[PDB]
C-alpha cells in the first residue's frame, strides 16, 4: 500500500460511571483516533493515551503532536508501507510507542482489510470467544463496592480486579472475599502506588488467594518487582512495565514477573504485542489482555488478541456497556461471560458514521 | 477453509553434486511433498525429512506414515482450519514436528493463496532480498575444497560454512582462510559429531575468526554446549537442538547458544519459525535461515522466513542450482549475492507439473 | 554371538479393564515383540511402544519399519555382536529408544542365556524379590475409583499411584487420602498434561503428603519443572523426559527432579537403564521402576531390573492380572505386595506358543 | 556361589628400575595376592596397596588384616555370593577400599569365569584394543629424562605422564616439549604435592600444552581443586580424590575436575569403577585408566575396563615389561603402542606358579 493520509480526529466520550485508580478519577474518556487513507480503503487506529501524563508520560496531546510532525509525515514518505515496516520506519523517534502504537493499528486495519482477513487471524487467535474479566475502581465506602462488584458478577462476568491504593487494600479485599467468597477470581491493580517499603502492607494479602498483584512499584522498578516477590505471596504482575517484549524477557530473566498484563499501545503496537505474547508463552508465563478505556475499535482488537492461546486468563475485556452508554461502532455484548471473536476484516468492526460525529471534538488531516 | 484432503506425492531429485557431512555422502534427495486441498484453493508443503534418520529421527518413510494416519486424519477432521489451528489440533501426537510443519506449510500456503498474501507479507518480511552463503560438503581433499569454495565464492555467496567432522577441522580451515584471506565470513558444522571432550580440538579453530560453530554437539545436550563455549572461542550456534522456541529461550537463558540456525521443519513449521525469531530478538540472539536442501517450495519459504528483521547473518538461502539443475519450480538465482523474496500470493511459487510429475515416485490421496 | 535374523510379532492383548490416562483410554494392548535367532538360541524381546503416538513420538508401526528398515539389518550386518555392541551399532540412527530397547533386550536375552546368566545377575541385583505398586486410572467417579484403590489395597499393593489430569487432581486425591488414611503410600501421574501456569491448582496438592507428582510438564520442559518444584512440596518426578542417563544427570543438576521414574524401553534398553541407575545413585536420587503394561517378557525383565540397590520406592511392577487375564509367559504372581525375581537365564520367562500364537496378529522373519 | 575360603599372597617383585615419586622411590613392589575359592573354581584378585601408608592411608599389612579378620569373613558367612553382593556385605566396614576391591576382584573373577565370561564382557568393552601411556618417575637429571622419556617413546607409547613435584616441574616438562615436540601427549602427576598457595608456580605449566595435571592438592581439598581450575590453564584431573562414583559427581558439580583417572582398587573394585565411568560419561568428563604398577593380574583387568567407551584418554596401561621382567602371567606387549584385550573367561589370565612361589613370601588360608 502507499499511504495518502491519516485524519486525527480527537474524540470525547463520557462514562457510564466515573472510574478512579491510584493516579486519579475519570468521568469522561479523551480518546484520539486515526483513519489512514490508502488508494484501496481506510483503517482505523485508536490511542491509549490519555488527558494529562499520569499512567505513562504518554498523553492525547503530545500523542497528536508527534503524530504529526514526527510519525505520519515519516510514513507519508516512504514508498511502500506494510504494518510490518512500520516499525523500522519509525524507529528514529524515540519512545511514544502509545502514539505509534495508533498508526499501526490503523494501516494493519487497513492492510488486513484488502486482504480480507481479520485481525485475528492475522494475530493467530485458536479460539472465537474470550472469556472476559472487570476492572473495579476505586470506591469511596467499602459497601459502594461490594455492591459495584455483585453487579459485574451478575452480569455473568468471570473475573474481578480491584483497583488498589494506599489506603485501599486489604479492606476492600477482606471484604469482597468474605462477600463474594473465595472462588470469585479476584486480583488487584496498584498502578504503581507503592513502594518496597509497603512490602509488609502487600504481604497482609497473602491469606486472600488473589491472581495477581499488579504493577504496585514504579514502571522502572523491575528488581524491586523481583525483590517484592519474594517478600510476598501474591503473585506479581505487571502492566506499565512491560513496554515491550525485551522488557518482558528481561523482567521474566529477572524474576520480576510470573503473569504478564498485555496492552497492545503501551508495547507501541498489536503486533509487538503478539512478540510478547510469544516471548512469554516460551517462557511458561501466562498473559493476559489489559484494557485502556477503549471505544469499539481497540476493544475490537483487544479481543482478537486475546483469543490468541497464551492468553489464560481472563482479560480487561469487558463489554461495551462498562464504560460507554454509546458505543462508536456495533457494541460488544458479553455472552456467557464471554466476547465474541470478530470476524470481519480488519478490525471486524467500523464506526458509525453518525455516532463518530456526535462525539468528535476535533479533525485534522494529514496529507 | 475446511480441509478437503491432501495429496502425498515422493519425489526424487538427483544433486548436481553429491553432498558430505558428517552423517553422510549424498548424492539424490528424496522427498516428501504435500498438496492439500481446501475449498479456497491448493496449498504447497515440502517436508525436511530424508531417507534415513540421521540428521534427526524423522525420515520419509515415518513422516509419510504419520500424516497419513494421524495428522491429516486429524485435519479432515475438524470444523475448521487455520494454519494457526494446527498446532492445537496436532499436538496429542508427539513429536513429529517435520511432518507437522510440513502440514501446517501445505494449509498455510492456500490460506494465504485464499487472502492473496505472501508468505513475507505474513510473516513480517522487512527486507527485499536476502543475503545468501553457501553450504560446503566434506571434501576428499583440501585442493578440492579450496577450489569448490573457490567457485562459490566467484557465484557471489557472501560466507562460507563448511561441514567438518573428527579429522576435517582445523586443516580445511586453515587452508581456507589461509587461501581465501580473512575478510571472508566462514563458519562450520559439525552436525553433532563431536562430545565435550572434544573441545582441547575444537579450541584449536580458535585462531581464525570463524563465525561460529554449528551444533558441535548432540541434539540433546544443551548444558554441554554451555560447557563448551565457556572452553572455546569460537561462537555457538546450534541446530539440531533448536526444536521450538522453548527449546530455543532454555538455551539462551542456558548460554548455550550465541547464534540460532532456524529451520522452519525442524521446528514443527513456518509459523514455529517466527516465534523462534521473535524469541531471540528478545535475547538478543543473532538468528539465520537454515537449509535442508529444499525445492524450490521450502526455497521459497526460506526466503521470505529469512527477510525478518532479526535475521542478520546470512542463511543456508543459496540458488536452485547449488543442489538441482532442474529445480520444479522457478528457479531461485543469485543476484549480487542476494536472493529476492517472493511476491506473490503464498509461496510466491509452485511447482511446473510436467517437470514435478517426472520426478514422481509416488502419490496419493488422503481425503476423508 | 552371531546375528542369524529377528522375528517380528503383532500381538494384541484385551485388557482386563480399560486403562485411562490423561492421553486416553486403552482397553486393548497392541505389542511388538522380537525373537533374536543366533546359532546358539533364540532370545526375546518387547518394545513398549503402543498403537498411536500419545506418551512419545513413538509407536507400534513406527519402530516396525525403523527395525526391519534400519535397525535389524544394521545387526545383520556386524561380524561379532554384544548386547553391549548393539547400542553403538545403532547409533547413527537418530531418537528410536523403544524399538532399539527391545532389540536390546532380544539380544541380551540370548546373551544372558547363552552365559547361562539371568537378567538380575548382569543387572547387579541385590535383592530377591520387590515391593509392588499399583497404577490406577482416572476413573468416571470417585466412588468407582475408592473401590478401586480398595481393591487394589486388598491384594496387598504397597503404594498407590494415581492418574491425573487436569479436572482429576485434589479431588480424586483428597478422596483416597480421607477415605484410604495418611498412612498409605500415595503419588500421582499427569503423564505431561499441565502447564507451568497450573502450578497454583498442583499446589492445592501441597497437604496430602504425596511421595511425588510425576511429569507434570511436557518432556521437554525440564526448567519448567525446576520453576515447578519450586512452587509445590509434591516432589517432582519425571519420566517422559528422562531418555537417558545424561538427560537424568542434567535434569538432577537443574533441580528439576527428586526422585526418577526408570523405564527401560524409554531409555533405549535395559543396559542404558542400570546407568540411569547409578547417575541417579551417585547423585542421591531414588529410582524406581517404570512399567509400560507389558507382557510377563517385559515384567520379568523389570523384576530383575527392580532389584537394583537404588530402587528405593515401590515401582510399577503389578501382577500379571491386574492387566491380563492370561499372560504369554508364566504369570507374575503378588505373594505379600512382591514379586520374586527371576531365577533362570536370560529374562528366566518365555512365552507359552500356545499362549503367543493365540494372542497373535502378525509375523515377519528379517534375515 | 558359595565362599569357600581366600588363599592369601605375599608377593615382592622388583622392578626394572627405580620408580620415584613426590612420595618416595620405589625399587621393589610388595604386592597382596587373593585367590579364592569356590565349587565352580578359582578367582583371583590383586591389592594396589603399598608397603607404607603413602598414595593413602592404605598399605598392605592393614589390609592384610581386614581382610583376614573383617572382610573375607563377612563373605564366608554370606550363603549366596556375587561380585554384586560383595559390596552391600562388607558396607559396615568403613573404608578400606582398596582392600575391599582386590576381593571384589578375586569373586568377580571366579564368577566370570564361572559363566565364561570375560571381565571385558561384563564391565561392556566395546574395542578389542587399547592405547596405552606411560608414567615417567622423577628423575635427577634432565638428561636422564629426557633419554627415558625418548626411549617410552620409541618403543611406541602414545602419551606421557611425568612424575612433578616442588622443583621438578616447569623444567621437565619445558626440556621435554623443547626436545620432543609439541605434539606429544603430555602430562603430569604431582601425587598431592601442591598447594593452593603454589598456583603460580603451577601456572608456569600453561604454556605447555599439557593434556592435565593430575592430583596437584590434597585427597581431601575439592574446593581447592575447584580454585586452582580458576587459576590455571592446565585441565585439573582427579585420582587421589576419586574414591568413589559419588565422589566423582560431586567434584564435578563443584568444577573440581575436568577429566577423571579411574583406579578400581582406590574407588573400591572393578564394579564401582564401571560405575564411575558411567557417571563421567553421562556429564561429558573423559575418563582414563590409572595403573598401580600391578601385575599381569591387574593390568589384565585395567586392559579390559580401559576398553570402556568413555576411556577416551591412554590409560596408565603400560605393557608387563614397564616394570617388570619377569610377570607371574603371560606378559603384557605392546602392539602399535596398544594392549589387547583379554578374551578368555574372567581376567583371562593367570599366574604361572615358579614363577609365582618364586616372588611369593608369605601364604595363609582363610576358610570357614
Ligand atoms: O479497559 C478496561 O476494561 C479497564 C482498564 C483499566 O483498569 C485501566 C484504565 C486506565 C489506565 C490503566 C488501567 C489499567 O488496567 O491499569
Ligand atoms: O539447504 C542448504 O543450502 C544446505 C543444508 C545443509 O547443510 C544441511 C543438509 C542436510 C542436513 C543438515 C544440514 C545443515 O545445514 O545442518
Ligand atoms: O505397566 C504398568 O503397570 C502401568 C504404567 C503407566 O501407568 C503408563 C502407561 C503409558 C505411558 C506412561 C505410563 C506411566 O507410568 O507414566
Ligand atoms: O601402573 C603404572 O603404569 C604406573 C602408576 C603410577 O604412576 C603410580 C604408582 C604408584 C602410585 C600412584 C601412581 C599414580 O599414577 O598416581
Ligand atoms: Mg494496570
Ligand atoms: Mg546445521
Ligand atoms: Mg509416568
Ligand atoms: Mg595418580
Amino acid at each position: 500500500m502507499k499511504l495518502s493520509g491519516v485524519e486525527l480526529r480527537r474524540v470525547q466520550m463520557p462514562l457510564v460511571a466515573p472510574f478512579r485508580t491510584s493516579f486519579g478519577t475519570q468521568s469522561v474518556r479523551e480518546l484520539l483516533l486515526l483513519r489512514a487513507v490508502t488508494p484501496a480503503g481506510e483503517g482505523w487506529g485508536e490511542c491509549v493515551t490519555m488527558a494529562g501524563p499520569l499512567y505513562s508520560s504518554e498523553y492525547n496531546d503530545g500523542a497528536e503532536h508527534v503524530l504529526r510532525h514526527y510519525l505520519i509525515p515519516a510514513l507519508l514518505a516512504a514508498e511502500d508501507i506494510t504494518a510490518a515496516k512500520v516499525t523500522p520506519l519509525l524507529a528514529k523517534f524515540k519512545g511514544h510507542r502509545m502514539a505509534k502504537g495508533a498508526l499501526e493499528m490503523a494501516v494493519l486495519d487497513a492492510e488486513l482489510r484488502a486482504h480480507e482477513r481479520s485481525f485475528a487471524a492475522e494475530l493467530g487467535s485458536v479460539r472465537d470467544s474470550v472469556p472476559c474479566g472487570v476492572s473495579v475502581g476505586i470506591m469511596d465506602t467499602i459497601p459502594q463496592l461490594l455492591d459495584v462488584v455483585g453487579g459485574y458478577l451478575d452480569e455473568g462476568y468471570v473475573r474481578i480486579k480491584l483497583k488498589i491504593e494506599p489506603g485501599w487494600d486489604v479492606e476492600p479485599v477482606r471484604a469482597v472475599r468474605e462477600r463474594f467468597g473465595d472462588d470469585v477470581l479476584l486480583q488487584v491493580d496498584a498502578n504503581t502506588a507503592y513502594t518496597l517499603g509497603d512490602a509488609p502492607q502487600l504481604a497482609r494479602l497473602d491469606p486472600f488467594g488473589l491472581l495477581l498483584i499488579e504493577q504496585p512499584l514504579e514502571e522502572e522498578d523491575v528488581l524491586g518487582h523481583a525483590e517484592l516477590a519474594r517478600r510476598i505471596q501474591t503473585p506479581i504482575c505487571l502492566d506499565e512495565s512491560i513496554v515491550s517484549a525485551r522488557a518482558a524477557a528481561d523482567a521474566i530473566k529477572l524474576g520480576a514477573v510470573q503473569i504478564v498484563n498485555i496492552k497492545p499501545g503501551r508495547v507501541g503496537g498489536y503486533l509487538e504485542a503478539r512478540r510478547v505474547h510469544d516471548v512469554c508463552a516460551a517462557h511458561g508465563i501466562p498473559v493476559w489482555c489489559g484494557g485502556m478505556i477503549e471505544t469499539g475499535l481497540g476493544r475490537a482488537a483487544n479481543v482478537a488478541l486475546a483469543s490468541l492461546p497464551n492468553f489464560t486468563l481472563p482479560g480487561d475485556t469487558s463489554a461495551s456497556d462498562r464504560f460507554y452508554k454509546t458505543d462508536i461502532t456495533e457494541p460488544f455484548v458479553l455472552s456467557g461471560g464471554h466476547l465474541p471473536v470478530p470476524t470481519g476484516p480488519g478490525l471486524g468492526v467500523a464506526p458509525i458514521p453518525e455516532l463518530l460525529d456526535e462525539v468528535t471534538t476535533a479533525k485534522v488531516w494529514i496529507g
